Formats: C-alpha cells, structure tokens, sequence
C-alpha cells in the first residue's frame, strides 16, 4: 500500500544524503531551516522541525 | 506517534542532512556505500541499499 520514490545516492565522506530537489519544494524546507531525525527499524525518519 | 531519537541538523546550502556517527556505525554505512532513499506521509525514509 506504500509506494516509494525508490532512488539511492552515494555516501559521501561524513555520510551524508541529499534531498532530490523535487521533495525540497514538497517538503517546504530551504537552507538554514531545521530537520529533525527519527530513527525506527533500522531505517532513518526525517521530517521537517517544528519547534512548540 | 512513535518513539524517536528527536535530533535537528541544519540544512546546508544543497538541501542535505548527516546521520550522527552513532547511527553510521549501527547501520553499518561508511563512504561510498549506496543509500537507498524511501518516501512516505511527507516524510523520508532511508536505509542501506542491497544491489539487485
């Protein structure tokens, strides 16, 4: 019931990813904005940081 | 709702996000490994990624 985009990247030296731009503009989140990181099952959850 | 570590990072100037080396060392990722990256309910999700 889940689709997934399905595309991988290489890691680079700090082992970091890159958001295809197409989720940047999705996602609404630009540079200097805030991410905050899940972590379940293995698998890594980022969303975008709304702080309260 | 699910439990989650509950780290932010910054966004950089390319829209990129890094795994703490805690998470680098449990999911056994290092450079130049292949990540393969999922999206779901606005939010993605990451894991390693076995070639086919």
């Amino acid at each position: 019931f889940m689709k997934s985009t399905g595309i991988v990247r290489k890691v680079d030296e700090l082992g970091r990813v890159v958001i295809p731009i197409e989720l940047r503009r999705t996602l609404g989140i630009a540079e200097k904005d805030a991410l905050e990181i899940y972590v379940d099952d293995e698998k890594i959850i980022l969303k975008k940081y709304k702080p309260n």
